[PDB]
Protein backbone atom coordinates (compact mmCIF):
# COMPACT_ATOMS: atom_id res chain seq x y z
CA UNK A 1 2.51 -2.89 0.49
CA UNK A 2 0.00 0.00 0.00
CA UNK A 3 2.46 2.67 -1.12
CA UNK A 4 2.44 6.07 -2.82
CA UNK A 5 3.64 5.86 -6.41
CA UNK A 6 7.34 6.68 -6.94
CA UNK A 7 6.41 8.45 -10.16
CA UNK A 8 4.24 11.40 -9.21
CA UNK A 9 6.19 14.58 -8.81
CA UNK A 10 3.40 17.20 -8.91
CA UNK A 11 4.45 20.69 -10.10
CA UNK A 12 8.14 20.08 -10.83
CA UNK A 13 9.25 22.22 -13.78
CA UNK A 14 9.86 20.54 -17.16
CA UNK A 15 13.54 21.34 -16.86
CA UNK A 16 13.75 19.89 -13.33
CA UNK A 17 12.21 16.59 -14.53
CA UNK A 18 14.91 16.53 -17.24
CA UNK A 19 17.60 17.20 -14.65
CA UNK A 20 16.35 14.35 -12.48
CA UNK A 21 15.74 11.86 -15.29
CA UNK A 22 19.10 12.60 -16.89
CA UNK A 23 20.78 10.85 -13.92
CA UNK A 24 18.68 7.67 -14.15
CA UNK A 25 20.56 4.81 -15.75
CA UNK A 26 17.68 3.01 -17.42
CA UNK A 27 15.71 3.81 -20.53
CA UNK A 28 12.00 4.19 -19.65
CA UNK A 29 12.69 5.71 -16.18
CA UNK A 30 9.83 8.20 -15.90
CA UNK A 31 7.64 10.55 -14.00
CA UNK A 32 4.24 12.31 -14.27
CA UNK A 33 4.27 16.04 -13.48
CA UNK A 34 1.68 18.78 -13.66
CA UNK A 35 2.44 20.97 -16.67
CA UNK A 36 3.32 24.62 -15.98
CA UNK A 37 2.63 25.76 -19.63
CA UNK A 38 -0.79 24.18 -19.62
CA UNK A 39 -2.19 24.52 -16.08
CA UNK A 40 -4.50 21.53 -15.23
CA UNK A 41 -2.83 19.16 -17.73
CA UNK A 42 -0.31 16.48 -16.98
CA UNK A 43 2.95 15.71 -18.73
CA UNK A 44 4.95 12.54 -18.89
CA UNK A 45 8.76 12.74 -18.84
CA UNK A 46 10.93 9.73 -19.73
CA UNK A 47 14.66 8.97 -20.00
CA UNK A 48 15.88 7.78 -23.34
CA UNK A 49 19.67 7.42 -23.78
CA UNK A 50 21.11 10.89 -23.54
CA UNK A 51 17.71 12.45 -23.99
CA UNK A 52 14.63 13.11 -21.95
CA UNK A 53 11.39 12.88 -23.89
CA UNK A 54 8.12 14.59 -22.95
CA UNK A 55 4.61 13.46 -23.73
CA UNK A 56 1.32 15.43 -23.28
CA UNK A 57 -1.24 13.45 -21.26
CA UNK A 58 -4.33 14.04 -23.36
CA UNK A 59 -7.94 13.94 -22.27
CA UNK A 60 -11.07 12.85 -24.13
CA UNK A 61 -14.48 14.47 -23.53
CA UNK A 62 -15.21 12.38 -20.46
CA UNK A 63 -11.90 12.97 -18.68
CA UNK A 64 -10.17 9.73 -19.71
CA UNK A 65 -6.39 9.87 -20.11
CA UNK A 66 -4.26 8.91 -23.14
CA UNK A 67 -0.96 9.45 -24.97
CA UNK A 68 -1.89 8.38 -28.47
CA UNK A 69 -4.89 6.13 -28.92
CA UNK A 70 -5.55 3.87 -25.89
CA UNK A 71 -7.29 5.62 -22.99
CA UNK A 72 -7.94 4.99 -19.28
CA UNK A 73 -10.00 6.06 -16.32
CA UNK A 74 -6.80 7.08 -14.40
CA UNK A 75 -3.21 8.31 -14.84
CA UNK A 76 -2.29 5.17 -12.79
CA UNK A 77 -3.93 2.97 -15.49
CA UNK A 78 -2.36 4.98 -18.34
CA UNK A 79 1.08 4.62 -16.77
CA UNK A 80 0.68 0.94 -16.14
CA UNK A 81 -0.42 0.23 -19.66
CA UNK A 82 2.65 1.96 -20.99
CA UNK A 83 4.98 -0.20 -18.94
CA UNK A 84 4.46 -2.91 -21.58
CA UNK A 85 3.30 -0.91 -24.65
CA UNK A 86 5.76 1.69 -25.95
CA UNK A 87 5.19 5.38 -25.17
CA UNK A 88 7.11 6.16 -28.41
CA UNK A 89 6.36 5.86 -32.09
CA UNK A 90 10.06 5.97 -32.97
CA UNK A 91 11.68 3.69 -30.32
CA UNK A 92 10.59 0.96 -28.00
CA UNK A 93 10.46 2.78 -24.68
CA UNK A 94 8.66 1.12 -21.85
CA UNK A 95 7.87 2.93 -18.61
CA UNK A 96 9.82 1.67 -15.56
CA UNK A 97 10.01 3.09 -12.08
CA UNK A 98 12.72 5.54 -11.20
CA UNK A 99 15.51 4.05 -9.09
CA UNK A 100 14.63 6.71 -6.43
CA UNK A 101 17.38 7.81 -3.88
CA UNK A 102 15.04 7.15 -1.02
CA UNK A 103 14.67 8.96 2.25
CA UNK A 104 16.98 8.47 5.20
CA UNK A 105 14.54 8.17 8.09
CA UNK A 106 14.73 10.79 10.81
CA UNK A 107 12.72 11.33 13.91
CA UNK A 108 11.61 14.94 14.68
CA UNK A 109 9.71 15.28 17.98
CL1 LIG B 1 4.90 -1.89 -27.94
Amino acid sequence: EMKPHPWFFGKIPRAKAEEMLSKQRHDGAFLIRESESAPGDFSLSVKFGNDVQHFKVLRDGAGKYFLWVVKFNSLNELVDYHRSTSVSRNQQIFLRDIEQVPQQPTYVQ
